[PDB]
């Protein structure tokens, strides 16, 4: 299994892996699937870069 | 906040209640953001549309 | 450019014709870039495959 | 409904911010949606990260 | 690495599990990356969720 | 066809470009497709945004 998690930059590095970890074992208990499978991305996007209702985040 | 999931096709709707929720859970927790705001994408695949070193999964 | 367009499933074929042609134009007027080379992919995902808090839509 | 635009880099600041704007009522028209349920994440890839039959862009 | 790619639908199931084997096998070649480390998903678009030039596929 | 190829940041642009250029016709073959009409385009990853095992790549 692959997630690919898109966020808004600005974070600090400690957050973004534990993000990793989190999300990691959460889809390796829901689907029974092993840890060793799951894949985890990050993606960052810039203030200009991300729209919720035709505006800026 | 915005999370694809890629996953192999196979899994009962229970499960992938669980997933979605579990994984919303953990992406709120590591970068305390609200929960309401985290969305979660479940795209399925047949495993003819699925590769791991160029042979099927 | 390219979209990758990602919405609830229920909607016509002539609503997902609209959309293509909408927002097809939208960019090439946008980005001053020529309507040919716009590229559009609607992803359709069912009603247990979508969150919004942890739960379904 | 989400939107993920992919574009290529170069262009100003106040072209990509029009894009998002556009792009979420083309949508918000086409599928009859709230505009304010409507996202816009915009991805741009260097001219040495994209291709069109094999030859950059 | 991951590849996401995405078609048109109507090819043979023979196809694109030639697809999956040559494709991974040219990322594993340019990268000189494991080709066991390679995965491949496909996404397939009918012909009404797919456009260019703001018209259908 | 469009693939978007998701891999891990510190190869060089050679690399980059002769994988654009080798997975496009792969692609085009394997779909029996013209080649002009195959996109690519590449993510890059860095250190702190991919996950493998819940750990870091």
């Amino acid at each position: 299994p692959i997630a690919q998690i898109h966020i808004l930059e600005g974070r600090s590095d400690e957050q973004k892996e534990t993000l990793i970890r989190e999300v990691s074992e959460a889809i390796s208990r829901s689907l029974d699937a092993p840890l060793t499978s799951v894949r985890v991305i990050i993606t960052e996007y810039a203030k200009g870069h991300a729209g919720i209702g035709g505006e800026l985040a």
